[PDB]
């Protein structure tokens, strides 16, 4: 209406609605991408996203690995503050601390975690006074924690009774690894101290995922009198001291067949255990500002709620006109049209890099397919004998 | 502009289903291979 | 053949001193790099450059690269080879077959 | 009391065995289970206005 | 003598995430080269256009 000035937006406006926080949400935002994704932690230039090559090169490696960092994962925490820390109940030592990156330690606990034989004696008959390595059983009991009895009872509950599943229905819930956006790492409650418990929400989710990638039960490690058997047999040098050549090479490719077969199992678990962790990791807390007194939390899943959601409804906003930061379908309905215009290029922009995530995921999903496929095809080859 | 937000929106959307896709493969797949653990038998 | 030299030197059973046993974190340090799924899928430009050198028994990666495409030799069953005929049935089964019959 | 270790510890490794087994099903398929239940809250009704 | 490393991924990450955040733009105000929703903050329509 080009009547009069009056009703003209005075002052004009060309920019932005306001640059500075969508610029913020939008450097979060690289900031989880770059620090959710779980990486292989077992040395510096082992978590380098990139090589010296590449401009900025130091920002892209150091946001390796930042979600536990943060959380002090190689440390063992007591549970007290209830964070995500590698529980010594369940997860191998490094001396007969632990290693940076939940995937590795799952790895690890499959690689060497040694059979009940090596606390016993040569002739598995009588168990060893003292044996500070965690075996099979040993790692498993400490999951299950006190063995409740059958009928309740006024002091101990039943393995069936809701109070003794208390805290477990929660901790084998799927529900609390997908529907959080950000985890709650606040040792808020206790549950009850028989073994493996959690702490706090992002506990539970750790838990949930230990639970569903069967890492409560670890694989069965040779026995300690068979395989020093089959070691002897197969390393002595032959024909001296006793031994043979065929009868050795026979003993040296059947330990070879069960290492390689450990190995295989190994990276084909890793690869959905580290699949679960990228899920979980996604929700977990991040450092922003050098500020270490009053910093700046948030979570890939948390920013990128709020990238999706910041233009639809956003409770911070104001609901009341007269106020400012209105919410953004009440800005656009008074707004310029070169504003509007730069609106739609930001936002051209945040689709651009949310279908780059979906793709990332539809990756995953590739890789994830492809090994279950050929996990298939080796339990299906085919036999050489004709009978 | 806001037919934009709404494409935006349903992209996240489609983002979380394919997240519970991929939860599924992963829990499925490790069901899979605690079916195969390798045994230790000797004989 | 093959097997053997994935495996290397077969490690011991129960020792940490001069060797390291088969469960130990000291031998399993550059083995679950390898066989770590992240070390595929986590970077977005490998490195080439022979940062580290592991244990020398057998396969071993000296670089992040090597790291992830052992992973995928791992992961795809490459270091258990399928098991082809014996040469003797084979043998008697290619001449029984390959025989012009009734000569 | 008329035990020994071996055989409690070998009675306590299959207890929780069976244990640990059911737990992991139980885990296992709580990610099906609320994968329908999401799928079927994606329909149910709720109520918007802060008033009822 | 002139070459110039980059991959698939990496490039990929680059082009997704080059209006979002630079590492190698410059974070002070007033230097050439910023990031790119600043250089939008001050685009005229014709250039905003074509970036669409």
């Amino acid at each position: 209406d080009i009547t009069q000035s009056s009703k003209a937006p005075n002052p004009p406006y060309s920019q932005l609605f306001n640059s500075n926080v969508v610029q913020l949400v939008q450097n979060y935002a690289y900031n989880t991408f770059l620090g959710a994704i779980p990486v292989d932690a077992m040395s510096q230039s082992l978590m380098n996203f990139v090589t010296d090559k590449v401009q900025g090169n130091s920002l892209i490696n150091n946001l390796a690995n930042t979600t536990f960092k943060y959380q002090n994962f190689s440390a063992p925490s007591s549970g007290a503050d209830g964070k995500i820390t590698a529980n010594g109940l369940i997860d191998q030592s490094t001396a007969s601390t632990y290693l940076n990156d939940p995937v590795s330690q799952a790895v690890f606990n499959i690689l060497g975690t040694p059979d009940y034989s090596f606390c016993m004696d040569n002739e598995q008959k009588n168990w060893l006074p003292n044996c500070n390595l965690m075996y099979q059983n040993l790692v498993m009991q400490n999951v299950i924690g006190t063995l409740p009895p059958a009928q309740t009872s006024g002091s101990t509950p039943a393995f069936y009774s809701y109070k003794y599943n208390q805290p477990l229905i929660s901790q084998l819930n799927s529900n609390s690894l997908i529907a959080p956006l950000l985890m709650d790492t606040s040792a808020s409650q206790s549950g009850q101290d028989s073994g493996l418990t959690a702490k706090s929400q992002a506990q539970q989710a750790l838990n949930f995922i230990r639970y569903a990638s069967a890492q409560v039960t670890p694989p069965s490690l040779p026995k300690l009198s068979a395989y020093s058997e089959l070691w002897n047999q197969a390393t002595a040098k032959p024909n001296s001291a006793g031994y043979n050549e065929v009868q050795q090479k026979q003993a040296a490719a059947t330990l070879s067949s069960y290492f390689n077969n450990l190995r295989v199992y190994a990276a084909q678990t890793s690869v959905g255990v580290s699949n679960l962790y990228y899920i979980l990791s996604k929700r977990l807390p991040q450092n922003m500002s050098a500020d270490q007194s009053n910093a700046n939390i948030t979570s890939q899943a948390l920013n990128e709620f709020n990238m999706a959601t910041r233009r639809l409804f956003d409770p911070t906003a104001s609901n009341t006109p007269g106020q400012p930061n209105q919410q953004w379908i009440k800005q656009i309905n008074d707004a310029s049209p070169a504003t509007v215009q730069k609106e739609i290029a930001i936002l051209l922009a945040e689709i651009n890099y949310q279908m780059y995530l979906d793709r990332q995921i539809q990756e995953r999903i590739l890789l994830t397919n492809s090994i279950m496929l050929l996990q298939n095809l080796k339990a299906a080859q085919p036999t050489a004998d004709f009978s």
